[PDB]
């Protein structure tokens, strides 16, 4: 049973930006994923503090990196908080609408793209070198579900029947045809080390074969 919802269309105008503006700085995406990871992870363990119950689906605190060249995919995983159902709608936990405002306005304003995190709404900068986008994400209060967008003013919501995560999310980048060096190693490597220096989580890239 899959759901199709319509982006909001302030949501759809940030991603058709994202998308159609010429811009070759995109490596900026890790960078504003790592961030979302570490903001999650952030969330989870404040709340630890006085429930360590809370825990009981993973005490490890960690991010990983997994690319992979044969599906052509880049894959963020963290053990933060995850979403709920309600929360992949309703624009993934952010306040996208009053954030693609600001950011727009600050665009015009002399801004470029890679400032997008400041107004919450980095998540989309996934688009700049990702064709689809799949989440995967439980949270303690609710079941695994799967969100996934090709762009095009519209996203879908299905239970997911892959496999358990525990707690967290899972950020599935189908990369564009032209955007596969960010499956390289030292690509990577180089990206989380001018980015993510300063991130208080380990940060395990994999490697492939
Ligand atoms: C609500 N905060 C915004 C960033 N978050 C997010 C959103 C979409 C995909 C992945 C993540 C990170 O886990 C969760 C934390």
């Amino acid at each position: 049973e899959v759901e199709t919802f319509a982006f909001q269309a302030e949501i759809a105008q940030l991603m058709s930006l994202i998308i159609n503006t010429f811009y070759s700085n995109k490596e900026i995406f890790l960078r504003e994923l790592i961030s979302n990871s570490s903001d999650a992870l952030d969330k989870i363990r404040y709340e630890s503090l006085t429930d360590p119950s809370k825990l009981d689906s993973g005490k490890e605190l960690h991010i990983n990196l997994i690319p992979n060249k044969q599906d052509r995919t880049l894959t963020i995983v963290d053990t933060g908080i995850g979403m709920t159902k309600a929360d992949l709608i309703n624009n993934l936990g952010t306040i996208a609408k009053s954030g693609t405002k600001a950011f727009m306005e600050a665009l015009q304003a002399g801004a470029d793209i890679s400032m997008i995190g400041q107004f919450g709404v980095g998540f989309y900068s996934a688009y700049l070198v990702a064709e689809k986008v799949t989440v995967i994400t439980k949270h303690n209060d609710d079941e695994q579900y799967a969100w996934e967008s090709s762009a095009g003013g519209s996203f879908t919501v299905r239970t997911d029947t892959g496999e358990p995560m525990g707690r967290g999310t899972k950020v599935i980048l189908h990369l564009k045809e032209d955007q596969t060096e960010y499956l390289e190693e030292r690509r990577i490597k180089e990206i989380v080390k001018k980015h993510s220096q300063f991130i208080g989580y380990p940060i395990t890239l994999f490697v492939e074969k």
